[PDB]
């Protein structure tokens, strides 16, 4: 098949990339990294979010691989050579996405962990609207609405649950909220379902910082933000068993 | 249609009851409280989840109406009387339960709200195994495992994730665990999807406090407590839109 | 010196007592456990709750050591030799306790951890009075009152800070309080400071669990629990400097 | 006396403010804003912190008096008049601050709420240092460092514990810190005595957002960040009653 490989830039990963490549020449596999079939990802979790960024404009025609040399790269480096050979004879798992639109042209973003909210100096000031429905107005350091899969991330440690990846949802957590005689928030985080529509409508200041996974840009004049389950889901390749609480387990509890 | 009707025992309560009995008189309506197709709760949430329980082995043929005199009451008093033309001429929304198997003979005891499990006395110790993997060891004062609708309760104070009720879901929380350089806990809730297990699993003492919404017994040697998603959901009839995020608005917010 | 020696009951530590009495013998140091001038605990921080307890009416005229075989217990066990002749040839460092009054005869007790307050079945509910100012109606699973060496117990679990042990302080704690349209608590924990006095009357149930330590009684027909800093403070006898930030960071930390 | 008062700017501030100016010229009271003995705020919090760094270097020769048209502000427009009798012919309470150090010439700076540290864009990575002893390294969105008074402030968004301000100390809060198999920090809020010097040192990145009460400076090429329980204390002038605890019970309660 078509595949390409990207690389966390150190040695180690540079290395490792290189000598799968000589193994995938001994297969029917061809190096492409324009359209790929499959992305390998060596390095990090911010590796692997970038390979998906890269890539995110075909994500119904690509399965990802990572090896961590992590939570989205599950394999390790010493088993380099069993995947080129498992590769080149597997089962597709799919983690839905978090749409982002900005309005001001609209511009929209897709999200594999959050989508955060921040001030661009001082208090950051929003109306939650749920649905078209006013839910609450907050006064705090931002709001993050996060995937399933990013819910260990950024998520967890804002207090939010951690949920599995076949949910198809998204999960809001508050950051230090005010609450007091006049300002009143939820304070619990929020789970929502597909096509919820979550609105974060401005109240004075329009300038926000957002964030989409590991990038974050100043955006000017806003006048919306809304936050939904995306329709299009990323896919994994899957070669053996890896269940979603053992890596919970493997990455927090010991 | 065959009716019934449940009253929390004050004044306000009984007489609402009697006068919605009358105006079901001029109707094609049938009072049975051992065959009824609708079930109306007047009161509060604890007066809805005891209609709940009483009728929880005809579940799929009963729809439930909450008139507080509340989350499973949604109904105000002063609107009886459109209530009893309304469903004299509806919409049926489900939401999810939470099935707890108790082995020791096997006990299964069904949840509106959530189940939780404490000690007898001392120390609070179990082995939490997510699909016969073993998750972690919980050392504390408890776990609580709340249906989407029940997050708003028990599960909102000790932290939990507020979700809404279309998704088919379970959700545990912790009561605080001891976390130092011997005992280690995830911490933060966990969102587990239909078909998964989630069996606690005694070290020691087999002892435990078992609580089931409003009802809470001793159970004596037990071996396993098993919490999964149930096939049997709840029914409510609805007769105008209130959606679940303007009851938690109300409820909290403002 | 008059000394005692108590264990945790295990053979290592019944041995290890054993030989210190032995060494003991070589010195000017007299075993007296009814007017002992130095308590040596060896064990737990169990253990050493045990002996503060059992000498807690001498306080003032003891100097605790602790090995652990802990918080309490700053010792190695291959340490106790050195910690013979350290002993036989010392600084006191002194901690602050808590005073627990129950009225109905009144019944006081001391505290080295904490003091908490559950129901003897079903909902938790106690006023609580600041200085006889009504602060608040507690709704809920019940509440921790603190020492400062104690915060990094059963405080440290219900989200409470950690302070040094040289404010004489208390700190209050909730355990999964109600909050909703109905039910108000402040949430945070409360640091106060001596001569403050914090009473827990009760609304209508007045049968409650109170935990001293690691002892735990159901008091029936309550009229009143009060809180404050006691002016008795328990003396440790110190050696080296262990300060109690790094005690902190190797028992939570590495 | 002389004395002088600082408006929030808007009109029921700045008339409130000419009517009790011409109240004192009806007695012994000299108006000066260069040497002041009373500085009397009337607006918000907001207000009365600008007031306080206005006067910072003669703290010891001020008595401060709020007037909200708040927690600083304690006293009622309509009481205006009655305020103006009782300073003409009281009791001064003080409060401990915080003195924030920053080495790259030195910069010191004092605050009355809290002193915070974010990043510069990116991660926000210090060591902490507790009286020379490496206690964590941090890793997250920030830090925050508050007085007594300030608990109530931002330190109670962030899960601090709200302490009286006759204790001499300061509390030192997390900001979304990262947790799991790599990074640790201590999570619980830390209370700290007086003498005890908390020093946050960089670790690669050294531009670092630091605040001090409302006023935030990137500050460039920072080696280290001191936190220490100032030896100065801001006054206030007491004229009745109004306990700490009640203020909070105010504020947040009811
Ligand atoms: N305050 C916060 N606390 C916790 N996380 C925060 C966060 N602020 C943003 N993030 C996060 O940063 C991510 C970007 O980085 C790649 C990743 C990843 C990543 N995904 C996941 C995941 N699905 N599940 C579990 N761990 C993950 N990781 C692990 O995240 C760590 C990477 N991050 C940081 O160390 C970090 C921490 C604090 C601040 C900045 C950074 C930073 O580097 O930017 C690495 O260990 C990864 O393995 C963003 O997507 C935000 O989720
Ligand atoms: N520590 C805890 N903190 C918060 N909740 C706790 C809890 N311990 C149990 N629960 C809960 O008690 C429920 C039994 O009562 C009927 C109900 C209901 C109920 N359902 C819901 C719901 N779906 N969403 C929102 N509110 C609900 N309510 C509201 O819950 C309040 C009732 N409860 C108590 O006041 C209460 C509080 C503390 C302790 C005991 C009780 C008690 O009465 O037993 C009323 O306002 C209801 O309207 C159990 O199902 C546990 O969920
Ligand atoms: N839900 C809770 N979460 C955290 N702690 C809780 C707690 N419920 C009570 N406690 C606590 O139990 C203590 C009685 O035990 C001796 C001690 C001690 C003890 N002092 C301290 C201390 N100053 N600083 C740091 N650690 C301490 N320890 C360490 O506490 C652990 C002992 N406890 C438990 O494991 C335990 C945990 C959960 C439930 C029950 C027990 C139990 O055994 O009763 C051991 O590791 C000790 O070294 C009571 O004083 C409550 O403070
Ligand atoms: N994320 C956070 N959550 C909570 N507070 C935060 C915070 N970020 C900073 N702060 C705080 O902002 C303060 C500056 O403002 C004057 C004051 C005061 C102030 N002192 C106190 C106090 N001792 N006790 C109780 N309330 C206080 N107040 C009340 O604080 C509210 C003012 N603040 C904001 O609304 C606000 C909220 C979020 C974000 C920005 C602002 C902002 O305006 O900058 C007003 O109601 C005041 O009455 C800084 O000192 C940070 O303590």
């Amino acid at each position: 098949m078509k595949y390409m490989i990207t690389s966390k830039g150190d040695e180690k990963s540079d290395l490792l990339r290189l000598n799968m490549i000589a193994g995938f020449g001994e297969y029917d596999m061809e190096y492409d990294d324009v359209e790929p079939e499959i992305v390998i990802s060596i390095g990090g979790d911010g590796t692997f979010l970038s390979a998906f960024h890269q890539y995110e404009e075909r994500l119904d025609e690509i399965a990802f691989i990572g090896i961590h040399t992590g939570f989205y790269a599950d394999w390790r480096p010493a088993e380099a050579d069993k995947l080129v050979k498992l590769l080149a004879k597997y089962q597709k798992v799919s983690y839905p996405l978090l749409k982002t639109t900005v309005k001001y042209k609209e511009a929209t973003y897709l999200a594999l962990n959050e989508s955060t909210v921040k001030s661009s100096g001082g208090p950051f000031v929003v109306d939650v609207v749920i649905n078209d429905i006013h839910f609450e107005r907050f006064r705090g350091d931002g709001l993050c609405m996060s995937t399933p899969s990013g819910t260990t991330a950024y998520n967890k440690s804002l207090g939010g649950a951690l949920m599995h990846p076949s949910i198809e949802a998204m999960q809001l957590t508050e950051m230090a909220s005010i609450n007091n005689r006049v300002y009143r928030t939820i304070g619990s985080p929020l789970v929502f379902p597909k096509h919820h529509v979550v609105s974060l409508q401005p109240v004075n200041d329009k300038d926000f910082q957002i964030s989409v996974d590991h990038l974050s840009i100043l955006h000017r004049d806003v006048q919306e933000i809304r936050y939904e389950v995306s329709a299009k889901k990323i896919h994994f390749a899957r070669f053996r068993s890896f269940p979603f609480w053992r890596r919970v387990h493997d990455s927090f509890i010991e």
